[PDB]
């Protein structure tokens, strides 16, 4: 397949013009009906897992002839303060659907409801039975890769063979994720980028659909995206201190992690803070 392009220089918006930027997305939080998150590698370098694209991305330190650097593992991350503002976002009803990229499993991991959740290139925790397609979320990452078995039979009998759920640049993405991740994209009135390039395609068209119906588009991050022009709001700083500002304005704590936990389904929303005038 191909890298895309690696490496771009990094933008950061000054504290006066990143101030005003939060304040406005606060603004449009509060107004939309259907706000759906869409979440890249960039919001887990915080935890100590390198992006692909970015200055010390995997795919920039293999064409430097680099290899990327690992400040853990992934049974060892813990979500960020971002993977925990999202968990918030969702249980006071901020927050309609979360499209991510990422293989990381912190969204699973993080206590996200998973029926709210599309993982367009898999999960590293999760392997799913190749007969009657149900998925198990592991307490450790899944030896293999590229949709390959890795031993171990069905439990619910299937007896079927498990295989993990990370796609190879070659294999298709999940029906069922891909086409409620393109509902959710096309009904939202508000979408939200967070930590990702949006190079990589359908998964970096899917923002573009709100913006097809009227429906406002912002993008955080700090590399330039291949959607910029067509942004409402571009915020150019750390995914961390934009959606600390964003909870502080909402009126939200972010929640604590006790570890890893598994949440299949949303709960009804928790109350949240009268909205402002
Ligand atoms: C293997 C596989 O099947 N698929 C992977 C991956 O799932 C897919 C998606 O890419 P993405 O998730 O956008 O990573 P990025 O291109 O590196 O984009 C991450 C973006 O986060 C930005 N970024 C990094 N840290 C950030 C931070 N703390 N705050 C804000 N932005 C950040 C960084 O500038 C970069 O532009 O590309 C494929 O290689
Ligand atoms: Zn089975």
């Amino acid at each position: 397949a191909d890298k895309g392009k690696c490496g771009l220089p990094e933008i950061f918006d000054p504290p006066e013009e990143l101030e005003r930027k939060v304040w406005e997305l606060a603004r449009l939080v509060w107004q939309s009906s259907s706000v759906v998150f869409h979440t890249g590698a960039g919001i887990s370098t915080a935890s100590g897992i390198p992006d692909f694209r970015g200055p010390h991305g995997v795919w920039t330190m293999e064409e430097r002839g680099l290899a990327p650097k690992f400040d853990t593992t992934f049974e060892s991350a813990r979500p960020t303060q971002t993977h925990m503002a999202l968990v918030q976002l969702e249980r006071v009803g901020l927050l309609r659907f979360l499209v991510s990229q990422n293989v990381d499993g912190l969204h699973v991991r993080s206590g996200f409801p998973r029926d709210k959740l599309a993982e367009l290139h898999g999960n590293m925790f999760v392997e799913e039975c190749a007969k009657c397609k149900t998925q198990y979320v592991r307490d450790t990452v899944v030896g293999t890769m590229g949709l390959k078995a890795t031993g171990r039979l069905c439990t619910v009998a299937c007896r079927g063979e498990l295989r993990d759920t990370i796609l190879d640049w070659e294999d298709s993405l999940p029906d069922r994720d891909l086409a409620l991740a393109d509902e959710a994209s096309r009904n939202a009135d508000l979408s939200i980028t967070l930590g990702t390039s949006l190079q990589i395609r359908p998964s970096g068209n899917l923002p573009l659909a709100t913006k097809r119906r009227g429906g406002r588009l912002v993008i955080v991050n700090l590399q330039p995206t291949k959607h910029d022009r067509h942004a409402d709001l571009r915020i150019h700083g750390y995914v961390d201190e934009v959606m600390t500002r964003l909870m502080e304005h909402l009126g939200l704590e972010i929640p604590a992690w006790d570890g890893p936990r598994v949440l299949e389904r949303a709960l009804p929303p928790l109350p949240r803070p009268p909205t402002p005038k």
